[PDB]
């Protein structure tokens, strides 16, 4: 048997700690066999599990395109992913415009707002000794971030998670468009204010942008509210989700990273490295080989990234968080040209968060009369993760 012929990243065995992981250190393992391999589902596609067969993919834009990097599509109606699902020279154009302020000069710049908003969230808790680390924080934070990000209301929160639910796991395909076109409306609706009133952010500066001394279309501007709207609320919220879920039974990994907090950098890259949440898909544009497998003009390689993040020949003892790790080259942020737009902020947020959440609650643990709840898909990773604690007090009455 192999487990290529069933891999599907939305339908991953789940072992007795609630997570993947021991699945996916079997494909690991299989992966050194067979590093790539075909799958039967959704209608037949290629999984690629090696870590040097990825790198060779996601280099090779050439073959490989980025109109794929959603399988299945996600549902944003008739538009595409901004950025994530273009090739260039049509991706580096709409980059460019966004480079700066996601630079790490640029990011570093939210870092005590990220501290006080992660110490007024834990506030609204602390006194009542019990919460759900995912809903309560870990979706909370980079969801407050996003709103600022696209000049949103903070509070609204509950709204945003229902956009991008209905992007990426309702599975009725007529509720999904219709609430997908909930998201539209109020993306236009934003973009029509800002023109008259734009402010510091994020859309604001794409909207008042030009390209080759053109106004961007709204479609565009669409597109850019979108993925920004889905790195936070889905990519980051899962990942810390995640992160807290591990930081509340192990700890031998917790203590540590009180001890030393000037490893929390170093740590957040190896939580990055085994708790990154994504997977991207590419679609194969002209006949390619990769190792032993040739693909042909519309098949769709799936990147399994968190099977390579764990390749033996890219990391010694790769199923242990080695904290001190370094170098670190995973692929959780991907590579080459895609490299995540928002890595710098989304390391920055971790290490904030991690610190202020260990510093305000050292003591915790899972609550034994609550389960967790992993969230399978294009991006995984724990979805509630109930925990117990000693009532404390909050900094702000
Ligand atoms: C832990 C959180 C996150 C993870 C693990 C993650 C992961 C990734 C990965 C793996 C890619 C590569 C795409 C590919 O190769 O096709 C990517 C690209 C991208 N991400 Fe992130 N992401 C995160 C958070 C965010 C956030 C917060 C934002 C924005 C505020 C963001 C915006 C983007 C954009 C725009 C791209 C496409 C870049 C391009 O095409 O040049 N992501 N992300
Ligand atoms: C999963 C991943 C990497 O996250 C987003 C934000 C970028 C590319 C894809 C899809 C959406």
């Amino acid at each position: 048997t192999s487990l290529f012929t069933t891999a599907d990243h939305y339908h991953t065995p789940l072992g007795p700690d609630g997570t993947p992981h021991a699945f996916f250190e079997a494909l690991r393992d299989e992966a050194e066999t067979t590093p790539i391999g075909w799958s039967e589902a959704y209608g037949g596609h290629w999984v690629v599990a090696g870590y040097k067969e990825i790198q060779a993919v996601i280099q090779n834009t050439k073959a490989f395109s980025n109109k794929g990097v959603t399988f299945p599509r996600y549902e944003t109606g008739e538009f595409e992913l901004m950025m994530a699902g273009q090739d260039d020279p049509v991706h580096k154009k709409y980059r460019q415009l966004v480079a700066k302020p996601f630079s790490p000069e640029a990011t570093d710049l939210f870092t005590e707002q990220l501290r006080q908003s992660t110490n007024d969230l834990i506030d609204a808790r602390i006194e009542l000794g019990e919460g759900d680390a995912a809903t309560w924080l870990a979706n909370e934070i980079p969801a407050r971030l996003t709103a600022i990000l696209l000049g949103l209301p903070p509070e609204d929160g509950d709204t945003y998670r229902r956009w991008v639910w209905a992007i990426t796991h309702v599975e009725n395909p007529e509720e999904g468009a219709e609430i997908f076109a909930e998201l539209v409306a109020h993306a236009r609706t934003l973009i029509a204010e800002r023109r008259t009133n734009p402010g510091n952010d994020i859309m604001s500066r794409v909207i008042m942008s030009k390209i080759d001394g053109e106004s961007l279309s709204e479609d565009d501007l669409i597109g850019f509210f979108t993925i920004l709207l889905l790195g936070g609320i889905d990519n980051t919220a899962r990942f810390l989700s995640s992160v807290f879920w591990r930081l509340a039974w192990d700890i031998e990994l917790r203590r540590r990273l009180i001890a030393h907090p000037e490893l929390i950098p170093n740590a957040v890259d190896e939580l990055l490295r085994f708790y990154g949440p994504a997977m991207v898909g590419r679609l194969v544009t002209q006949e390619v080989t990769v190792g032993d497998i040739t693909m042909k003009p519309g098949q769709t390689a799936m990147l399994w990234f968190p099977i390579a993040s764990r390749d033996r020949s890219a990391f010694d003892s790769p199923d242990n968080i080695v904290i001190e790790r370094t170098p670190n080259r995973h692929l959780s942020l991907g590579h080459g040209i895609h490299r995540c737009l928002g890595a710098h902020l989304i390391r920055v947020e971790a290490r904030v968060a991690i610190t202020e959440f260990l510093k305000r609650i050292p003591e915790f643990s899972l609550d034994p009369n609550k389960e967790c709840e992993w969230l399978m898909g294009q991006v995984a990773g724990m979805l509630h993760v109930p925990i117990i604690f000693p009532k404390g007090k909050r900094l702000s009455e």
